[PDB]
């Protein structure tokens, strides 16, 4: 009621999720799951603590540290820690709510949570960050553990911070266990850490194509437009290049890079690994603009994004940050001819893009339509590997890169089929119309979580 | 000298084990596993706690809750919880002592325990059961854990109740871990786990039959008389039909329903799934008889047992409850060819109907003799999957129904091979005589546990 | 300003405290205690959890439950729980921050903390409250203890509720210890615990007359007007009568109660126990004012406060709720001849009323000026005794009513001496002007706490 | 119901409690206290566990250990450990139930509990007992604590064993804390502890029926019958000389020690210390009856009891073995003028003797019925000083004999006043008549406990 304060980014996330249930037959054939709706919307535990850390030059500095522990029906709480100046409880509760159902769809026993702080890594030495991670871990220590809550990273996967965190836990608790995810190979790491959300997203589009076009086309000779030039985007280019598709695009913070002749060219691995190499030393495509290998068949577009500027390309993978896509760019990926999109980043496409594509699929059918596949289905591939790493640490063994990838594949194929089938179950599409992935996926995630909490006595 | 409390169901168990050891050449190799007897028969710990809860009409209801943790040399304590008005520490110690050696024979690392309450589910709503399970788990919390004691379901405690239990533990201890067995698939559950006991009897009998045949016969064209129409019995009525035998009966708490022609007539899976579907409403077998499908192929028996009414049958699968075999009905099948009777019903027979089969085994030479099989061999199938589920929750994964069955096979074939081959060593049969299974099996499980307890310094 | 949630009631609390420091020479002697200001203003640890419980009709209910653990430099976290529909992090932080300095001034080793939920006792039966308290301690248990957080009662939470809390603690943790305060006498109770709130107020005020007038006036023949008829107000209506003054009036929220002759008349214990008697069956004052025993010597004033309708009164003791004196009535009290006011209840006088008194204190000298002493000076009656009860439970003894009151007295005597002298230490008034107790008390509470926090290495 | 096993001496304990309550006006004012009646029958937690230990000839032992934790509303569970061959859960439940209410009456914060083993120290060397106590306090450590359950010594457990128990705890838990009672002074021992159990019983009689006499019978000038010459019985004589009485009798094993002059000489302290001296080496009294100091002032009859031979006594103290009163030894007492029987030992009176005394109590006036002093008023002194000793160890200090006696006095005055007042409160006597004190006592302990457990929501 009235006392319930402002957390806007959560409130709209709740409505959009409730809306999927309301715009379906689930709630028509389960009016007890309404009694569940309100229970889960409140997180099972939230913690907030003061984080004090001495800086370089030796001065006392105070920030706020957090960990939202949203749901635990499926498994131990699973999530990520995000260090950004704009962090409050509102954004992480939002992120925590999404995490619940994403972990549901992986099929691994994992709960939902999110945390971190309002610390800005920019203008901080790795030595100041060290003492911060120590001091963060010090007062989260008691609310986490391997069977209870296993945090991770968010805004960009580097294990540098995960390194500092796990060290302080071991020094406190006298224990070596999977308390954190995204660990280095030497100290309890997964191989296929770097290719979790990137390689995984392409597989879904592979799974997309075959069902959707009923197997007369595949990634073979399809041009794919990616945003971002980072961890997600390079490894998400490469699986397309593996399947004899083509990488049309690349993008960064001071401009985009597109191939000039939009039908018959791409970014080769060799071309990608240079921008991989540049981005580790904090370079752009302003540092790559003259190159003999790049200049002759490419075009830098400064200050701009790769949706509208690409002329004709048939997949979209926004893999930089959230809200890179706006309404302006959204329908541009309808007039360009693309029938396939998932957000390789977290919430990369706006609510306008979201509203746009599902709204098209609502009232247009067959081959004509673009299919926006949800983050909780496509972008699930990071957090599954994280679970498979927790599973590795539990087993106390390390897996072959192929064995981890083999399972990653199977998780995404079932995740797609679950959303697909759950859509047809409840939001039965009209003949010609593709099933709803935002609906299938949300209902598929909500029913697993809901049904579990019925049999765990959290609602009755 | 007789200072202890009178415990009539445990004393029944005690003779069975001791007598088998005495009627064997154990002590002709090993007289120090004699003194073992007194150490293990005393439990490591017994818990008993008052449970207070509320009924639907808002009143106080006060009940007694229990947990015997008998032995743990081989692994964490493992055991079901049973809610029945006649339960006390006498019965739980009894059931607990049997559990020890059954888990031994699986080869998994599992101890022996048993618990539950004297609460009667009958009359009580699923809503009242909820608040009771909460209040039961609330005290038990402190005496259990995934490496210490992992309980399960039993008479009147099902996955619905195991749901309620697991939820309260997680809410108390702030962890997601395999504290219970028989969990739902989505929250740490095993496939085959509800349907393991019934595969357990059949597979055991097949290899039991084979050593009888000395490698020549199977359920192929064998008529089987099954009692019980619950979890064990239906899937054991199916599983014989899977290998090519025939089901000439099934039964419940009212009485039995059987085919006309007990030489070459049978049920079908479709007819079994009819009983399966209907019994989950607690609805009777008398109700099946007047359908189109039943009346003209069958006869219901108003208030009978189905041993005396099947005629020429050699196979008996008593998969209802304890004391569902009596001497009268046993002899009725001895002239009809009863050469096989394994027990999934943990204790389908008592002191009278133990004896007669062992006495038959020592005369009617070869396969002409009866092989009455131990509870610690056949019904072990269910409790194996419990261990494989603990193994899955350790690994933090789920295995496919097939993969779990594949391993379950090995446990049952090795269990028989252990008892059979140990019997030949100690209860050496005369040529013409089948080896002694209630000897082999009891000696097999008891010696491993005694041997471990010597190495763990619990006896010297 | 901008990454912070907006929490008004806390900002005012922090402002008034920062303001007192700014209007003072603390920072002039010690400019490192700015670093001290900012660290403690962020709480060390805050907890928020979902509270699920059941209503009369067996309906599921959801609330949000909290416990802010603000500071613990002085001792274990101490502070009440509040059950009110309005409850949110703004109010709990606010109440939590203030608690820190009040505990400082008691001298006892107690930190600051506050918690509770958005449970409304109104329209809940003792039976629903019971089942709520069952489900509340359940998720707080892990964050508290006698040597960590020791909560108490507050708006909506009484010893009856603290009863239900303490029962679940014993049930979940096999521990019986002083985890909560305001317990019944037989099960870890203090004497004067039911009496403290009223008695404590008077003692503090008693010193004020004596210092100010330098022992030339006392409670003999001074009119003291009480608002409220609560626990707090009755023992302050008795304690003035004990010391030889006269009780002008009593009140609640359907109208005040006054004597006919407001210059010489009082209440009597017999007439107080009637109002005590009515409040236990939740009967108001309007309901009693008809009596032959009452109506002949009093006049009921419906719907109105007793501050402007006293006219001639010399001491004023807010003993009801928050903001139960407004500026109008505060200035009105100045014109009537009231010279002393201190909040026996929580947060009685407005900051405007205070500042109206603060303006008067600055411009009048000797006895002549009105002295508002904030709540953290007089209301420590109930919070000091809480510590003395924890001390009793630690010693595992009971002290006599007299012995506990004797100490309670001395704690208020030292609290007055601290605030008085700390005012003169930093904020020396111009000679003849009375010392500032908003300044003395806040500086006295801040500096001791900061000094602890400095030497415990949490600021430097 | 039907499952309850046969549990005798607890039914007798429960009967005597329930019956007393049901024969009173408690239930005229308290109708909900039937809901209370059913809760307290069932203990909150009981653990019953295997002890293995080792003997001097290298032989393995199995012996059985118990610890009933009956109720803890008032304080931590309190109750001694007893090593007696006849121990089962029947006797420990019985002793446990009584202990609850005995602690209640003292007003110290103590729950009820009881434990120990069926091990007989007789025949065992202090070396075998040592290794047994080690092995006992290997497996009970986890179910006790100073804040959880505080055991003590009893039949077969002495300070030697208390040392051994506490020593093993310290090796496990790395803690020095008051787990146990009757410890040496230097390592947590209280300075009236051996001289508390006796002094307390006499004090009660000093006022017990004296309030009837309207404070006219100082514990001077009373003729006494003492049955026992042990710790409790000896020290019940040392205080008597202080108060101005004269003791005629005592008793041991083979025979009795009763005076020639039944109306004349008491024992001297030096004469008592003579009996005390031989009881360290278990040397009997027959060895001192042949000496000039005692042989010429006493009369020994081997194989008789000390009830009637005196001829004339005004008190009876069955403080020897478990039961040393018969039908024939139970009416002459009435004819001699003994009106103040004061049960020293547990179950000291026979139910037939009692039922002569119950008949006498009903047929009389107020100061010269044979007022039987209950199970839980007289020996309360023994367990009371335990609650000062754990309190001393908590405070980390040792108190002088005077200070411990000073409190012992106040405990006994309130204990008497509770029984006294609770009798008159509920079992209001007819004018002239003495009340029932076993009814005062039974109602007094049960109402306090019920009151706590009502407030803690364990019954409603």
């Amino acid at each position: 009621m009235s006392n319930l304060p402002v957390e806007p980014e959560f409130e709209q996330a709740y409505k959009e999720l409730a809306s999927t249930l309301e715009n379906s037959t689930l709630f028509q054939k389960n009016p007890e799951y309404r009694k569940a709706l309100a229970v889960v919307s409140v997180p099972e535990r939230v913690i907030q603590f003061r984080v004090v850390w001495e800086n370089d030059k030796g001065e006392v500095q105070v920030n706020r540290g957090f960990r939202v522990q949203f749901n635990s029906a499926l498994g131990p709480y699973k999530g990520g820690l995000r260090f950004h100046p704009s962090v409050n409880l509102s954004i992480l509760k939002f992120l925590g709510f999404e995490q619940i159902f994403k972990n549901a769809l992986t099929g691994l026993n994992m709960g939902g949570g999110k945390g971190g702080s309002d610390f800005d890594p920019k203008g901080k030495s790795d030595s100041e960050i060290r003492r911060f991670c120590v001091a963060f871990m010090t007062e989260l220590c008691r609310h986490i553990g391997a069977d209870t809550d296993v945090p991770a990273g968010d805004i960009g996967v580097t294990g540098r911070e995960i390194g500092y965190l796990f060290g302080q836990y071991r020094k406190l608790r006298n224990s070596w266990e999977g308390v954190l995810t995204g660990k280095g190979g030497s100290w309890g790491g997964s191989l296929i850490r770097p290719e979790a959300t990137g390689y995984g997203v392409v597989y879904y589009v592979e799974h997309m194509i075959a069902h959707a076009t009923n197997g007369a086309e595949s990634f073979a000779g399809k041009r794919v437009a990616i945003s971002g030039s980072g961890n997600v985007a390079q490894y998400a280019a490469l699986k397309v290049i593996e399947l004899g598709g083509r990488v049309v695009s690349l993008s960064d913070s001071q401009g985009s890079l597109i191939v000039k002749d939009t039908a018959k060219d791409s970014f080769t691995p060799a071309e990608i690994d240079a921008i991989a190499a540049l981005k580790v030393d904090r370079k752009q495509i302003a540092e790559l603009v003259t190159d003999a290998a790049f200049a002759d068949k490419f075009t830098y577009l400064p200050g701009q994004r790769p949706w509208v500027h690409v002329g004709a390309v048939d997949v979209a993978l926004p893999s930089a940050t959230q809200n890179e896509v706006s309404g302006e760019e959204a329908q541009a990926l309808i007039a360009a001819g693309c029938k396939f999109i998932a957000e390789g980043s977290n919430m990369g496409c706006t609510q306008a893009a979201i509203d746009a594509f599902e709204a098209h699929r609502e009232a247009n059918k067959g081959a004509a339509a673009i299919w926006y596949a949800p983050g909780k289905a496509a972008n699930a591939g990071g957090v599954a590997v994280s679970g498979l790493e927790m599973a590795q640490n539990s087993a106390r063994l390390s897996w072959t890169a192929e064995e981890v990838d083999a399972r990653l594949k199977d998780i995404m194929k079932s995740c797609f089929q679950n959303g697909l089938d759950t859509a047809k179950e409840y939001a039965t599409p009209a003949d010609g119309i593709l099933p709803s992935l935002v609906t299938g996926s949300n209902i598929a995630g909500f029913t697993k979580v809901a049904a579990a909490m019925k049999d765990q006595g959290d609602w009755w």
